[PDB]
């Protein structure tokens, strides 16, 4: 595909805007509407195809409602085939959350600025749990969120290419290793509250510029979670079949860590998230001190709601509405 081309006397393609696992993406003008569209462009092979026939789907299943809360997620407008290759058409957007991280050198956006993201994506996570919808996106992280203009703040969420209906699972490999929840690293089966984990997790790197937990692989992941939040309860790993790749069992019945050849790692739940925030400490690096809106009582309902987010028991970790109604978001 090459600038100029024209397809069935209605798209005229400019140039790409994005690569992927599934194909490539490209910027083109639509001669009815008479707007500029991007068009996703599926690979042609038999095994592509059939995950993309699920992404359309439940892409068309959310545009059917029509609620004051459905406005967080990207619009699909068309789908059509041509020379044999599925191709899905939306409204264009801006940059993502990762290149504004790489414009302030990795040094983070304000606290006030970091409200203003979390509040719209909460409400996203409690449209999704439409019980006529209970959809799971599995591939939540900074680049997969857009700015809608480039002088705004508002955002929506992308890629439904590994999304799945609560008890159609297909894999159990899923998620971005570094925003991977407990419950997947120990091979149990999964619900709706692994996004709520992702979203704790980037909530934090957009304020400090850095990711929370930043492992090379799943051993690695699993040990840095450990340093923050030390063990986990007795009763999960008691059901996890993955539990004996991390955690040993005891005569009495208690868990600790497994051996390794040490120049790493500090001791269960001693790395605590009160000196990564810089709480009573004027902010990370003490980089705010002087900046107002960032006092010690603003930071403290900061903390509390980001431990909310990361509870090791599923069952009990905070829901999307719940968490719309904190202290943190109040006037
Ligand atoms: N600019 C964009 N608008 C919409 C979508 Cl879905 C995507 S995917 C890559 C860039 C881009």
């Amino acid at each position: 595909v090459k600038n100029g081309e024209k397809w069935m006397d209605r798209y005229e393609i400019d140039s790409l805007i994005g690569k992927g696992s599934f194909g490539q993406v490209v910027k083109a003008y639509d001669r009815v509407e008479q707007e500029w569209v991007a068009i996703k462009i599926i690979k042609n092979k038999k095994a592509f195809l059939n995950q993309a026939q699920i992404e359309v789907r439940l892409l068309e299943l959310m545009n059917k409602h029509d609620t004051e809360m459905k406005y967080y997620i990207v619009h699909l407008k068309r789908h059509f085939m041509f020379r044999n290759h599925l191709c899905l058409v939306f409204e264009m957007l801006s940059y993502n959350l990762y290149d504004l991280l790489r414009n302030t050198n990795f040094r983070g956006v304000s606290l006030n600025l970091t409200r203003k993201f979390a509040q719209q994506m909460c409400t996203a996570l409690l449209f999704l749990a439409t019980p006529e919808l209970s959809i799971i996106h599995c591939d939540l992280k900074p680049e997969n969120i857009l700015l809608c203009n480039p002088k705004r703040s508002a955002i929506k969420i992308v890629d439904f290419g590994s999304s799945c209906q609560l008890g159609q699972r297909i894999y159990q490999y899923i998620q971005s290793r570094f925003y991977r929840s407990p419950e997947v690293l120990l091979g149990m089966p999964y619900d709706l509250a692994i996004d709520m984990w992702s979203l704790g997790c980037i909530l934090v790197e957009m304020h400090t510029g850095e990711p929370l937990f930043s492992g090379a692989n799943e051993v690695d992941q699993m040990n840095k979670i450990v340093e923050v939040l030390g063990i986990p309860p007795a009763h999960i790993l008691d059901q996890a079949p993955k539990a004996r790749k991390f955690f040993e069992k005891l005569p009495d019945g208690t868990w600790n860590l497994k051996k390794t050849k040490d120049r790493e790692y500090k001791p269960p739940g001693t790395r605590k998230l009160h000196n990564i925030l810089g709480v009573e400490t004027g902010g990370p690096g003490g980089r705010r001190a002087g900046e107002s809106g960032h006092t010690v009582a603003d930071y403290l309902k900061f903390k509390d709601l980001i431990l909310r987010m990361l509870d090791y028991d599923p069952k009990t970790r905070i829901q999307p509405y719940y968490a719309l109604q904190h202290s943190f978001f109040k006037k």
